[PDB]
């Protein structure tokens, strides 16, 4: 009779007489801004509301097609049913094809102070104007159910929303890519993507097509550093750099022009994974940077960036060992400093994510009055991209109608029709009219309307790569002498992987030898591990010189360079019944006091008991949630829970893996048992040990804030797990 | 200079000289004579570039592919720039919709065989002259995730085989389970929305874990029959190789004389049926996510051919009614110890794409897609499906001309008035009605007895009405008959299944309402994992009816993987861990005796390229321990070598990969001072699935024989306790 009615219609309640994840919505309605407040009219509110058709006709039973007879054969008349397949049937459209995998966050951003001098953009000119973003972060390679700690460039696009037109600074998270010109593209693309016969692999650029690109191609060297590096696992989308990459113009209200290069620096630090690591992370949770992104927004631990500017006079665009139009180029901020000028906060998630993330449309030529473009020819084939590739992806030319890509500001001009024509328009359609007095009219330059700099072009129409782009070393190895030692070992580790999952071995080979044109020592130590013999003349391969009187910058290496930021961090507290009670509640409150995140994981979800009999809320198994999750390990004392975890293999192993994987380990009185029953090396700097919780506690709390033990890893490489 | 002619036209060759384990290619390039009449046809659509110019679209020589069209060197980039922007157009507009469910698969050509004429139970041509070879494309799948997910997950796989027949291109689209979780196809969004990442966040990838899947679960019992398959090993197979696949739905066949029988379609492997086990699938998506898609790809290339034999359960119209389920209820098998399962026919396959967008991506299957001598059965799921597989198509291939993509084209003829539509390629020139008289009515109808179609006259009585059949409400029989036939291992592992997926539900009550609806299953089951959620059942829940035996059967051996089907010993595969220093004559006798049994070993080293033996000779390895950690293997073996027995101590990777082989009851096998390595682990005892010998081809004849068992076991609850 109740099993029956589960097959019959549902018209009574299902609910029942820390928390999920939730729609923005629902979690933080309070954060709001302007473009939030657009999209309330899209929105919808089912409660108390019946279950209907498209054309609003109420349905009576949701659990049966229409048969002749309760046995017999669909009928063709049942609308309902077709309507609901059919649906279902057309909900997907094209992934993006680059950057297909990807994540998305309202926010909204503020300038510090007028940029008057610089540029007349209206969302650089008022410190008291809360301009509305949207950003999408991605990988680039995978296709959208891709993982997200893959080894990769991030893609960084950021949607401000202006009162004189949407902006859109599309950007990556290092600050060089790896052409020069536009047309090469597809043939980058192609080779780092999945090879066309077996579509194979995913997400990864190791194997043959895209280093056999690599090897013909020496400008791709210095990009390929960047993502060989730790850069490209970073730990979060939270805690990495962002780049535009191209020069762009800044024009004033004198007509003034001053280079430009845009930067994000994150205000949580930039922190990365470690390879191992990353892959693991990969198979646990695919969703890693996503998951974060959206619970960092839910907790408060909102992601706040500062927008940086390099600024160059014009007259200075050609005093540099480099062309700062060559998007394979940087500019070190030793030489160029970047001034932080505004901030940008993220503090709303979506409520759909198809409707909002995967809809969002960005394009760099989507610029507005007091930005303009350079001659960059990597940027000028941007532009046409964008808008082309939306037709398909979005259905046609209206997809700036979809609620997300909408602006904020008036929009009328004479465009018409196009499929699914949302407007509705009643005036001429064509300029100049007078049958609608010219409206909309033209806007003079003086009153905002977009004109393009007098740029002076002096040459011959042609297909040529400038001489002053054909540097190809020089910054390769600029970046390769600014990292730490243990940043260049994880730039070997980084080539050597890759280079081993290349079946030709010409292919490394070819490889390698590029690289002896960088630095002899990173050849000669991703040779060795690859079975390379080098010859002599290529080890004396002649090195770069420096640039602009300048071999190293500090600015360049994640660790020496950038800081490290305890907030917000997670940390797996190991615990079964029997465990502790004030051990955890003191643990808990100190992470607290520094904003960390205290996670219980137990051999089974509910709660646990602890030794004094009090009930502990638990926050996932062990089995479910393993060590690369977490950025530190702490084991609470409790004589039963020592014991259960003694004999679970997955909580022995959790300590294993944290140690190889240079995590602080925190062990609380008989917890050291465990470590000390298993086959690792005594206690380091980062093995905290201690009797007292508090105190186990702040002194644990310090030694995360080095992010990794990098002195373990010598013996981490000896460790079986 | 070389550096400046890398950024100008490359009018010279590229490939190397000479000097010098193969690399995956197109089957054309590795296996051009396995053909077939469909893969004939493809040739036609192929294309040899080999001294051709790179040109447009428009067939207009390319001179400089490296450079936009600017004014001057450093200049603006010119609007004129044709050939530009015919280049990043169509990039720009490669991508397509990935299908909605199944998006992440892998395809093959093969060919089918029937054994002997079917004639006595259908007219379908392609099942009636052993002689000829009927092409086929197969597509694998999971089912949840989207293109860019990973092949080993917990999910259904999909299995869909295209039989292109001499009247008729024929579908048959199938699952690795024999039952679905739903019985009427209007609950197919419901569902697929309910185990498809959350509307919110789109999370999570690849997995059934999350809070709406096990909502829904909770409130339609129907579905519990195929979660219990899922749950169990059945949902993460070793290899497409090695799963059986199932039409689910009863179908009817028609012979020539009129008479239907209701039957049900069966993949038996020839290489038999084996899964993994979860700790080791959810490692593999990490390192590996193309994994069965690889697999099967190399095994074409190495000739261990997926080989699968086509089975009929076959019912006579008179037998519909008694059984104690409906025989069209998609959420119940037909228990082969009731009707068994008649071999009919050999599938196999045996070549691999050249371009996996043309062929895999672009492949359109459809049960609707019959051919005569097979109808429908009115099971409710079966005709929702009719409907969907066309219109999908629509907007994922671009319009309603699909089946003029080379890979979906019949290779029978196919005139009829259709006509126009997108991307029409074929051109008409004749009558575009019927009946006209014009061109005397050309193509013409075709009378059942010359082979066109007709319905079976099946009566029909009832009335207009959506409702449940009576017949339908049973839902936890199937689920009880399929737990009992499990072995104790089988049923610990649907534990772990319904424990760690519920584990990761954050709403409690849904955990509660899901162990709720095991104690109407078996007590035993409900109880140990709502121990593992800590869950306490009461007193009321332990007493909750159970149900009763299906026509006098309370198991059936054959839903038991590892009791009821065979493991097959040939194309699996073995790591040899080696390091310089190696005993080399214990390799050549180790891989000697495994190509005796038609297994592959594979030399692991600390860094690809060559090792060297103590002898003094150069071994080619296949790659590095740390790149193909343990999950990628079904067993290990490390020969001696005092100098390479030292490199793996203290290599780390090394040692865990026996420590993970060991916990994931894998077979090892250690010669001489390999044992050394061993004992320095943490690992208790050797026990049979350990082989300790110092002669190591009579290693290697042991080391195969443990092989045979697929997994050990008895190691399992020694397992738990091994530190990872
Ligand atoms: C500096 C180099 C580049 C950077 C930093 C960059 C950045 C990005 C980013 C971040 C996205 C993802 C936007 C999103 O979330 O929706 C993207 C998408 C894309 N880009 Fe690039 N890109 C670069 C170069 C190129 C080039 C040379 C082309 C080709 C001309 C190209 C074509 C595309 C296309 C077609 C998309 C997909 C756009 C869409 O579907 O919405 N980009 N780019
Ligand atoms: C017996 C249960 C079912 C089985 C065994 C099954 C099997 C499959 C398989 C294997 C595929 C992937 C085919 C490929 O490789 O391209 C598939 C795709 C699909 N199925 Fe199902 N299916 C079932 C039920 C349903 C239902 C009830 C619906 C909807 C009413 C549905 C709609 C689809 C759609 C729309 C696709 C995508 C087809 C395409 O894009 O070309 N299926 N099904």
């Amino acid at each position: 009779n109740k099993a029956i009615s589960t097959v019959e219609p549902h018209y009574e309640d299902t609910a029942p007489a820390v928390e999920p994840m939730m729609p923005g919505s629902d979690k933080t309605p309070k954060n709001r801004n302007e473009k939030l407040t657009q999209l309330d009219k899209f929105r919808f509110a089912p409660q108390g509301e019946s279950l209907r058709t498209n054309q609003g006709v109420k349905i009576s039973d949701n659990q049966n097609s229409l048969k002749s007879g309760a046995r017999g054969s669909t009928l063709l008349e049942d609308f309902i049913l077709r309507e609901k397949i059919t649906h279902f049937d057309h909900e997907r459209i094209p992934e993006r094809v680059v950057h297909a995998r990807g994540t998305g966050a309202h926010g909204y951003f503020q300038v510090y102070e007028s940029l008057a001098s610089y540029t007349t953009a209206e969302f650089l000119q008022d410190p008291s104007v809360k301009t509305p973003v949207f950003v999408r972060f991605s990988t680039v390679q995978g296709s959208r159910g891709s993982a997200d700690t893959v080894r990769d460039i991030r893609g960084w696009a950021t949607k401000f929303y202006t009162k004189e037109g949407t902006f859109d600074l599309v950007g990556n998270n290092t600050p060089v890519f790896f052409i020069q010109d536009a047309i090469k593209f597809p043939d980058f693309v192609h080779a780092v993507k999945p090879e066309p016969h077996n579509e194979i692999p995913q997400g990864q650029s190791a194997h043959d097509t895209f280093w056999d690109y690599i090897s013909l191609q020496p400008e791709t060297l210095h990009n390929v550093m960047w993502v060989m590096s730790d850069r490209g696992i970073p730990r979060s989308y939270r805690m990495m750099e962002g780049f535009g990459i191209h020069t762009y113009k800044m024009i004033n209200a004198e007509g003034q022009c001053h280079f430009i290069r845009f930067h994000w620096k994150p205000v949580y630090g930039v922190s990365s994974l470690i390879w191992d690591e990353a892959q693991l992370l990969t198979g646990c949770d695919p969703d890693f940077h996503r998951r974060e992104l959206w619970e960092s927004i839910e907790a408060g631990d909102y992601p706040e960036y500062e927008l940086g500017l390099q600024i160059i006079p014009e007259e200075d665009e050609h005093k540099f060992d480099f062309d700062i139009l060559d998007p394979t180029k940087l500019i070190p901020e030793s030489l160029v400093p970047v001034h932080l000028v505004g901030k940008m906060v993220l503090n709303r998630n979506p409520d759909n994510y198809f409707s909002e993330t995967e809809q969002v449309a960005f394009c760099p030529g989507n610029i507005v009055p007091g930005i303009d473009f350079s001659d960059d020819p990597l940027l000028q084939g941007r532009l046409f991209s964008y808008i082309d590739t939306q037709i398909s992806r979005l259905g046609g030319v209206n997809f700036h109608e979809i609620p997300i890509n909408k602006p904020i500001c008036p929009f009328h001009n004479h465009q018409r029709d196009g499929m699914h024509r949302m407007s509705i328009s009643g005036t001429a359609n064509y300029e100049p009219n007078s049958i609608n007095n010219n409206w909309p009219r033209e806007a003079p330059p003086t009153e905002g309307g977009f004109t393009t700099y007098p740029q002076p072009v002096n040459g011959y129409k042609s297909r040529k790569r400038s001489s002053t782009f054909i540097d190809f070393y020089s910054q390769p190895r600029l970046f390769w002498l600014s990292q730490t030692k243990v940043e260049q070992n994880h730039i070997v580790g980084g080539f050597s992987f890759e280079l081993g999952k290349v079946v030709r071995p010409w292919i490394r080979e070819r490889v390698v030898n590029q690289l002896t044109y960088i630095d002899h020592q990173l050849a000669q130590s991703v040779a060795d591990n690859l079975g390379i013999k080098l010859s002599q003349e290529q080890l004396k391969h002649p090195l770069p010189g420096p640039i602009n009187g300048l071999s190293k910058d500090r600015s360049l290496s994640m660790y020496d360079g950038h800081h490290q930021i305890l907030k917000s961090r997670q940390v797996a507290i190991l615990a079964a019944d029997g465990v502790c009670g004030d051990a955890i509640d003191n643990i808990m409150k100190t992470l607290k006091k520094y904003g960390v995140h205290g996670k219980i994981f137990a051999p089974h979800v509910g709660r646990i008991t602890s030794l004094q009999g009090n009930e502990i809320e638990v926050n996932g198994t062990i089995e479910g949630n393993p060590s690369v999750m977490v950025d530190a390990v702490i084991i609470p004392d409790g004589e039963d829970s020592i014991d259960s975890l003694m004999k679970n293999g997955n909580a022995k192993h959790y300590v294993i893996q944290a140690f190889k994987h240079l995590k602080a380990i925190g062990l609380q009185g008989k917890a050291f048992k465990l470590y000390d029953a298993l086959p690792l090396p005594k206690p380091d700097e980062g093995i905290v040990v201690g009797d007292k919780a508090a105190d186990l506690a702040e002194a644990f709390c310090n030694v995360m804030r080095g992010h990794r033990i990098w002195s373990r890893e010598s013996v981490a490489q000896e460790i079986a797990g």
